[PDB]
């Protein structure tokens, strides 16, 4: 089972300028709940965006995709191909834009957080993948953050 997990603005934006363009603690707990104890796979750019205190993400086997055979990352398994990255029975792909696109055909689950923020797409943004009709989805009820942000969770499956 390969799953994708991401948080997006309604527009589809998941990243801009190498960061996630909002703060949503409740989403972080959700992310932790889904991924804990499992292998997580991420692109090198997403690995870089992790704060040092949380790099590698603890309690998870961190796998980082890079075409750089040189690339070093303490606490992470650096691999040069997707095949090398998806060798765990339950694998969660945690970003970013490039790697969601690469892993999407391998995926049978998506766990999506939608953030109700005004954030129209700009050229060069990292974007969420588009889920087509092969997917079946359940839409969660809207929640309000601490904070000021409305958000909701989707669970998507295909067999
Ligand atoms: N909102 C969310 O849920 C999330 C948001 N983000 C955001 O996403 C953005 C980063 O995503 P993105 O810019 O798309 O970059 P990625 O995080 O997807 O990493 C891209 C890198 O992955 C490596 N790579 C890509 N394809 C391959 C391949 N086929 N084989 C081997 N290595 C490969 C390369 O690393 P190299 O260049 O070293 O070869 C490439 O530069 C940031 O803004 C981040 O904050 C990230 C995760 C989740
Ligand atoms: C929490 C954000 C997030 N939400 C969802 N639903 N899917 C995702 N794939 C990511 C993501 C991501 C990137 C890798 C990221 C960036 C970041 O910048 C501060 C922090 C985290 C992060 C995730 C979990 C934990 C934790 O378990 O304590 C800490 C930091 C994770």
């Amino acid at each position: 089972m390969v799953g994708l997990i991401w948080a997006q603005a309604t527009s589809g934006v998941i990243g801009r300028g190498g960061d996630i363009p909002w703060r949503l603690p409740e989403d972080q707990a959700h992310f932790r709940e889904i991924t804990m104890g499992h292998t997580i796979v991420m692109g090198r750019r997403t690995w870089d965006s992790l704060p040092a205190k949380v790099r590698p993400l603890p309690g998870r086997r961190n796998v980082v995709l890079s075409r750089q055979a040189d690339f070093m990352a303490s606490g992470a398994e650096v691999v040069g191909s997707l095949e090398e990255a998806l060798t765990s029975p339950e694998t969660w792909v945690i970003g970013g834009g490039q790697v969601y696109a690469l892993a999407l055909p391998y995926a049978t689950r998506c766990e999506v957080t939608e953030v109700d923020i005004g954030l129209p797409r700009e050229a060069g943004d990292a974007l969420a993948p588009v889920l087509d009709e092969t997917w079946r989805g359940e839409t969660g009820e809207w929640r309000f953050s601490r904070s000021g942000l409305r958000y909701r969770l989707y669970s998507y499956h295909r067999s």
